[PDB]
């Protein structure tokens, strides 16, 4: 038993802010949506391939949204009008379905988008379009579902219960668990979307693994000034000598693999002391279709000018690493050689990031999510535990115009970012 103006905190200038903010957002929203839901049925009249299955429930959703929240926002908070119990959680049912399905859509999205990166070869079989059209269904009907449920029962009047401060008629109980199930789909999609960045962030940087022999320090100033073009270029080094280096997987988780060995081959072609124990124990380097490039120091002088260089490229093709180009042979000091080391550097790295927009979108969203989903669920849970002031509610009221912020923000997000839509409103004008 709660007094209907006691959740009633509207100061007149606070009332203007108020229907300002919202009859503006508000208006632009619905345009916003309804112009992206022609666009759409106009699409569909002419190109049958795009699914639009996401982008037409978030616009559905914003749409019916943002048209019922608006109107009982200002009606409430403007009009101050008091409505029955069941005439109310039906409002409010209306629009906690609706802002809970638009969630749940990008809660989809974020699945369709997970599955993707985490299955690329078997995106296809799980993802389909009779799959994302039951699925779609399912999430509409289990959000007016949940959201009918206060006007059902399991309200605070209903039953001996406890009540809301900055909702009127429902149970803390029922909040609580509302609150989960949005909670958890919208941790799912910041854990997606943080999961996708830290993917990409691997990839974009190319690792090149780099050992040596090198007695004298030749191979060693060799490879030092073959992991500066490397470094210099962009690529992750990690220059090792032979002598200290553990053979089992070895070669984990490098793009690319230089193997510099020194040979010296007095009466026989024999490698670096510190060398031959990593050669022995190859097979448990991972060698296997590794992309890798030999090189290595010599003298003419010799009869097998760099054969550590042929002993090693033996072995490596014999266990299917890649060679992607030839191995580098060095004689005398590599100091007057340092052109031909940087040019077999640049070749060998000439033979073989991420999309900013899109990635910094999934920051966008996620900073977009935590801006407009942060603090709104953060005062409820204030409300769930424990009780607030009257600073909050009116606080709440202005974070309650923050969601609906969302809503204008995502046909901006999303449909805008549609190379199919846009080209869709194209189509609209004549030619
Ligand atoms: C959509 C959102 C942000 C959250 C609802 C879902 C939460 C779980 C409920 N199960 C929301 C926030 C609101 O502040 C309000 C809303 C809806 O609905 C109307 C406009 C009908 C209310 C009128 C009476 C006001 C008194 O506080 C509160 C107004
Ligand atoms: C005993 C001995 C044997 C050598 N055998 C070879 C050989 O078979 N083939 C070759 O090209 N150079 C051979 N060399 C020359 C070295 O490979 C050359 O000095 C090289 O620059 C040493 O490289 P590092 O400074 O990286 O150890 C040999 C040198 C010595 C002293
Ligand atoms: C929210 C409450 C008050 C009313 C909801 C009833 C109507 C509007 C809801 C219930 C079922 C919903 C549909 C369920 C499935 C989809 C597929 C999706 O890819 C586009 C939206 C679409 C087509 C929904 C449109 C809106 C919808 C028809």
């Amino acid at each position: 038993f709660m007094d209907i103006e006691c959740f009633m905190v509207l100061n007149p200038s606070q009332q203007l802010a108020i229907a300002v903010l919202s009859l503006t957002l508000g208006t632009f929203t619905v345009l916003e949506n309804l112009l992206v839901l022609c666009v759409i049925l106009h699409s569909r009249s002419l190109r049958c391939r795009p699914s639009y299955h996401f982008i037409g429930s978030l616009a559905v959703a914003d749409l019916l949204g943002s048209v019922i929240f608006v109107y009982s926002f200002i009606d409430f908070h403007v009009f101050h009008r008091k409505d029955s119990r069941n005439v109310f959680l039906f409002k409010l049912g209306g629009v906690t379905a609706s802002f809970t399905a638009s969630v749940g859509s990008l809660f989809l999205a974020a699945i369709d988008r997970y599955i993707s990166i985490h299955r690329p070869l078997a995106y296809k079989r799980i993802v389909t379009r009779p799959k994302a059209v039951v699925a779609f269904c399912l999430m509409w009907t289990i959000a007016i579902v949940i959201a009918v449920l206060p006007l059902l029962g399991w309200n605070c009047e209903k039953l001996q219960s406890v009540c809301s401060d900055i909702f009127p008629h429902i149970d803390k109980t029922y909040l609580m668990f509302w609150i989960g199930v949005v909670s958890v789909l919208l941790l799912f999609i910041v854990y997606a979307y943080m999961y996708i960045l830290w993917k990409a962030h691997s990839h974009a940087v190319a690792k090149a693994l780099i050992v040596y022999g090198s007695t004298t320090g030749n191979t060693e100033y060799t490879a030092e000034t073959i992991a500066r073009e490397l470094a210099d270029a962009g690529y992750e080094v990690d220059s090792r000598d032979a002598a200290s280096v553990e053979a089992g997987g070895l070669f984990e988780g490098f793009d690319l693999v230089l193997l510099g060995c020194s040979t010296w081959g007095d009466d026989s072609i024999e490698l670096q002391d510190d060398f031959i124990p990593l050669f022995d124990s190859l097979e448990e380097t991972g060698a296997q279709g590794r992309k890798v490039a030999c090189f290595g120091c010599g003298d003419s002088s010799w009869e097998y000018f760099c054969g550590a260089v042929d002993a090693i490229e033996e072995k490596l093709k014999n266990l299917g690493a890649e060679i992607v180009q030839d191995g580098l042979r060095i004689d005398g000091d590599p100091r007057a050689a340092r052109d031909d080391i940087v040019g077999w550097a640049h070749d060998v790295r000439g033979a073989i990031r991420m999309d900013i927009e899109l990635a910094k979108t999934l920051v966008l969203i996620l900073v977009v999510l935590i801006i407009c989903w942060g603090p709104l669920l953060a005062i409820m849970v204030y409300d769930v535990f424990g009780k607030m002031n009257k600073l909050i509610k009116t606080v709440f009221a202005f974070c309650s115009m923050l969601c609906l912020l969302n809503s204008t923000v995502n046909p901006i997000i999303y449909a805008l970012r549609s190379k199919d839509l846009r080209h869709a409103f194209r189509s609209m004008f004549p030619s």
